[PDB]
């Protein structure tokens, strides 16, 4: 369905269990969530964005419902003041930007 | 005026005339671009990325042409990795996000 950007972009995700409120983002590359721990293996990782760098953990093929689609995800875990679903999982989900 | 996420969704936008490369942001609340010069009338404004906090000069109503529409916005210039448009003139060129 539309989203008009009038308001930000947030939804209730699922990673899943977890109900996490997340911004789609078409300026991230990747997905970054605050307040979760996830999973045996991560990487670590460096991410950069405005402002500096932030220490992330990388954790792939994660359970995600949202917009009552599924999809196995990679999801960053990280001091984020917000969280993002970037480019990684929009594609994956099929959402465009229009017009 | 279909974008699909699979690159970076970047296309050529003329600010007062010039052409600049920004990537299209529904995760930016607002606007930010380097590398152009719009003037003394600015107000000083701090923004916060996913990095941290930087200074920035805004500007307001300013001329932009984004594919063959012409809009005036708010625009803050600033050091950035990458110019920004974000959701104050995504809305004002009507473009949304499609699932
Ligand atoms: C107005 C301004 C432009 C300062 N907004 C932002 O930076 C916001 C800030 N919030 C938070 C905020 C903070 C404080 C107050 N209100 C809001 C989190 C989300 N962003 C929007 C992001 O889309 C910004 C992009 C910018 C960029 C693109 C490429 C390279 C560098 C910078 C961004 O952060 N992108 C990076 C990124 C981000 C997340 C995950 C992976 C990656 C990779 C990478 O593309």
């Amino acid at each position: 369905p539309q989203f008009s950007l009038w308001k930000r972009p947030v939804v209730t995700a699922y990673i899943e269990g977890q109900p996490v409120e997340v911004l789609l983002d078409t300026g991230a590359d990747d997905s970054i969530v605050a307040g979760i721990e996830l999973g045996n293996n991560y990487s670590p990782k460096i991410v950069g964005g405005i402002g500096g760098f932030i220490n992330t953990k990388e954790y792939k093929n994660v359970e995600i419902e949202v917009l009552n689609k599924k999809v196995r995800a990679t999801i960053m875990t990280g001091d984020t003041p917000i969280n993002i679903f970037g480019r990684n999982i929009l594609t994956a989900l099929g959402m465009s930007l229009n017009l």
